[PDB]
């Protein structure tokens, strides 16, 4: 069964189409049809001073092809056109072969800040020359069930200049599937007393870093010009303008901020659905956006003129998880993982990275062609046309006559739908 | 000050007791209090209007951060977060800072920046001089396509052109528009799209895009607190060391981007919580603020904590772009978002921006105080 015409289906028809796809078990489908929410007693366990619950929309972005595997992505967003834009971009890019994505590394970085170090140079080399014992110390409670390529893998000391000067020790630990810093804090808590003794300094803090450069993930798409425009040869011009738009985000931070914001309309939507910490992802990615000395766009769009293809690519820190937190407490988050086929943490990271590039593509394509206002008043005319009882074959001629008028309401679509039937 | 029911021991109250205490405060109307007691949620029919392909609704916790004193006015702040200890830390930090006199905050400006990128300009210098010398007609043009914002005190205020070098060269026109209580995305892009045809003619170039910018440097807001050392520790003699170590933690975030990211992440645990509660766009705030953190060439912490040794006080300060809104979006559609604005006394957009700016510094304060003293090992309650 295809997702064609899913645009124009009603809420009840969307749930029947999802049931036809057979993506959810009987229990999860029923849970979704009752619109089961996280209970107040559960929310009382996740947060403090809880006095109720707050609800947001829950949507589906279909036909997300990542590495030859197709997914139905769950979105949680309150902003109109975000889901429609990701769905439109996902369909086009699926026709172009889908996304290719990889996880370069998956390790979390912890750091211990030391200060009041008499000689940072000798302390740097003294701690460095005990790297083996320091990592052996950090690995002593995880000798084999973790020490199979996981565990504390690397350590190094660096002199960070400034006011004052800090001696920072970075530890690199294999994260596994859970969002548990229990691994990290066990290694940090034991290294702090030793690092103080080796450096003859004082420890300021031992904390995880959300600048997760040991968890980079890249996704890419390759779109033939013929897929960008129905017109003859104008798919190349749209491609040229999308590559220019990507260079603008590299040149002006005022554009980079908006460029990267559009990326995170989708990334945060799937991060919320899957119960992931979007503040950590937003921080690491936006810090990553200025790694070359200036805040620039997080994705690149270039032209392959000889193959006649538009190429998109984006690398971000994406240390997402599939266990822990609200994943096992929020029943709709568990349903979101089931919906995606229970992907691994690395597989989920490549799906999120792909929808962010898909979200970015739909924004740039609209900005450089029709504009972003046009696409905002076509979805209203569409939703108002469905509330007026229009069939699928008559939505399009009703939207053209509604969008023709400056202002239209439900009473406007109803009168026009009646003339269409007269 | 007494004669007003206090929030002491609110941590230890049960869910039903929290609603009774909130009812005793008399902050919500009979309808809003009842709406909260029924735990009224946004319906699927309403959510159907906010998003596409809606197949249900997604629920998050909804919490209260009490005793948020901003500019001598006290508030009960609503939080929507799924992360444990976030609400507890913001409540704890707000109580201490309330004892220290609360927050002082200001709004420097409240204008949105839109931009039109031009390329293929034969003479960018002459095109720059042609567009600049017609600022008056261009901004009158920008206000003629959105007349309703002019009738309420707002609209396009300033314009300027910039030559951005590179490959290729861009000629970018920035407009500064007064949005009033709205975030003004629909407003701005409507004005930009109307300027695009004219700017093409003035420059004899091609328009690439006309779009709002989330780098809202015309909407900076800073909040600050001033905490005597005696308030930093219950021992009333260890507050100096706690103060010194929080200032060191604040400078670590200025020196190491690996710390700055975590430092700024803790800020937005609270900022995003109140942005969701009030129906505001946290993606826009996250993007502009994190871009703002690298304005001096390196990604650094967004807040400053310094020592006033002669006054024996810890000083905190944070400036962020905060172009929040009180009308539009899901405001007035999500019944809990309208309840959140009522709970805060229906503050103006500028007053709301100073509450959000203050709670972000309060969140940052509680994190630094813990990392530098007990540490954040698990903190499971
Ligand atoms: C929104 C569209 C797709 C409308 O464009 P359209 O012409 O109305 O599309 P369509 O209705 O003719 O159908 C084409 C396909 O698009 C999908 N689709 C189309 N409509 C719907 C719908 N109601 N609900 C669900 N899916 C929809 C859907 O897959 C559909 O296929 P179908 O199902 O018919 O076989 C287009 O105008 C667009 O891509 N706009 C871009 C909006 C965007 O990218 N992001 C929204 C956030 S706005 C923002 O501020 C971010 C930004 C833009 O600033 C970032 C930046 O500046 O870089
Ligand atoms: C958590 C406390 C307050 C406990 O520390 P404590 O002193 O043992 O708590 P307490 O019960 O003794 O103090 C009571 C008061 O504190 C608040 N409070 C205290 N407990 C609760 C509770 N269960 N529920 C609701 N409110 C609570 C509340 O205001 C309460 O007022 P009262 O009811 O007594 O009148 C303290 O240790 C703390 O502030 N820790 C900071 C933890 C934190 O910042 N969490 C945020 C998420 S972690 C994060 O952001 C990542 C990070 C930190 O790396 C970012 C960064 O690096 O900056």
């Amino acid at each position: 069964i295809s997702w064609n015409g899913f645009s124009k289906k009603s809420y009840q028809e969307r749930l029947e189409l999802l049931k036809a796809q057979a993506l959810l078990s009987p229990e999860r489908q029923a849970s979704l049809e009752k619109d089961e929410q996280m209970s107040v007693t559960v929310a009382d366990q996740l947060s403090e001073n809880v006095v109720g619950t707050f609800s947001l929309p829950y949507s589906l972005v279909p036909e997300v092809l990542v590495n030859g595997q197709e997914y139905t992505v769950p979105y949680v967003t309150e902003e109109p056109s975000v889901v429609a834009a990701a769905s439109y971009a996902s369909k086009i890019i699926k026709r172009a072969g889908g996304f290719t994505a990889q996880v370069h590394q998956r390790q979390m970085i912890g750091q211990v800040a030391l200060y009041q170090v008499a000689n940072p140079k000798l302390a740097q080399e003294k701690i460095a020359s005990k790297k083996a014992e320091l990592l052996e110390l950090a690995n002593q409670a995880y000798p084999s069930i973790v020490k199979r390529g996981g565990g504390a893998r690397d350590l190094h000391v660096e002199q960070i200049k400034g006011e004052p000067d800090f001696l920072v020790v970075y530890i690199h630990v294999d994260t596994q599937e859970a969002m548990g810093a229990n691994m990290l804090n066990t290694m940090l808590e034991a290294l702090k007393p030793v690092l103080e003794e080796l450096s003859q300094g004082q420890s300021l803090m031992g904390i995880l870093s959300n600048y997760a450069t040991d968890s980079l993930v890249t996704a890419s798409c390759r779109i033939a010009f013929r897929y960008l425009s129905r017109q003859k040869d104008q798919g190349r011009e749209i491609a040229e303008k999308i590559a220019l738009a990507s260079q603008f985000a590299q040149a002006d931070p005022y554009r980079a901020a908006t460029h990267n914001k559009g990326i995170f309309n989708g990334i945060d939507a799937i991060l919320i659905a899957t119960g992931n910490d979007w503040r950590a992802i937003e921080a690491g990615a936006h810090a990553f956006a200025s790694r070359d000395g200036r805040y620039q766009g997080l994705s690149c769009w270039t032209l392959d003129l000889e193959r006649e293809e538009l190429v998109g690519e984006m690398t971000l820190p994406m240390p997402v998880a599939t266990k822990g937190g609200s994943i096992g407490l929020n029943p709709r988050v568990a349903l979101s993982h089931d919906l995606l086929g229970n992907p691994s943490a690395r597989e989920l990271a490549q799906i999120i990275e792909s929808i962010g590039l898909a979200q970015n593509f739909a924004a740039l394509k609209a900005l450089v062609s029709t504009g972003i206002q046009q696409g905002h008043m076509k979805l209203q005319a569409k939703s108002l046309a469905l509330l007026a009882g229009a069939s699928e074959s008559e939505v399009a001629p009703l939207v053209e006559r509604l969008i023709s008028d400056k202002t239209f309401n439900l009473e406007t679509a109803q009168r026009y739908l009646e003339n269409l039937r007269s």
